């Protein structure tokens, strides 16, 4: 079972990532842990991708899609692997094409813009522990402070409004092309396309699943 998982930074795609694990035996992979790790391993790849990120490079397309040819091909992935968060473009999904890693699923998480920045807004936070409150989801004990110290709560500079509505904006201009790809890609046959509607409750969203799957 191959399975793209995608999804817009805060909906909380990642809520369901064991689940498709465990139902497949399959691991979690991403570029992000692959970029992270090739250091740690001795091969060419993960030198030449040390190099990049050591010159604070982009890391190309290219190098990228052969670190996750060089990922998929590793003994763990021999039932399928759940690829988190990648192709992030159509380049780079062709560029998979033509590399031959084809997957079973594509999966779109979607939450709305608006739940997303509520989610992220409403949190206040004690930055000395790392606790964190939400006005909504989960409140503090006694009003703006910190249960455990009282002491005042604060708020995170990369949660503000105006950045978490800049990144969203900026995931959507990026990622409806490459939704359209996966939808055209599935009604050629190459592969299945499932919009999942994140915002049900978790058990929910995972019976749902079930059905997209099998
Ligand atoms: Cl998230
Ligand atoms: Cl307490
Ligand atoms: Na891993
Ligand atoms: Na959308
Ligand atoms: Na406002």
């Amino acid at each position: 079972m191959r399975i793209i998982l995608l999804g817009a930074p805060g909906a909380g795609k990642g809520t369901q990532a064991q689940f498709i694990m465990e139902k497949y035996g399959i691991p979690q992979i991403s570029t992000g842990d692959m970029l992270r790790a090739a250091v740690k391993s001795g091969s060419e790849l993960g030198k030449q991708a040390k190099d990049i990120m050591d010159a604070g490079k982009l890391v190309t397309d290219e190098l990228v899609i052969a670190l996750v040819k060089e990922r998929i091909a590793q003994e763990d992935c021999r039932n399928g692997f759940l690829l988190d968060g990648f192709p992030r473009t159509i380049p780079q999904a062709d560029a998979m094409k033509e590399a031959g890693i084809n997957v079973d699923y594509v999966l779109e998480f979607d939450v709305p813009d608006e739940l997303i920045v509520d989610a992220i807004v409403g949190r206040r936070v004690h930055a000395p522990s790392g606790r964190v409150y939400h006005v909504k989801f989960n409140p503090p004990k006694v009003e703006g402070k910190d249960d455990v110290t009282g002491e005042e709560l604060t708020t995170r500079k990369d949660d503000q409004e105006e950045t978490v509505r800049k990144r969203l904006v900026e995931y959507h201009q990026m990622t409806a092309p490459l939704i359209g790809y996966y939808s055209k890609e599935a009604e050629a046959g190459n592969t299945k396309y499932a919009k999942v509607d994140g915002t049900k409750p978790v058990a929910e969203v995972r019976a749902d699943l079930e059905k997209i799957l099998g």
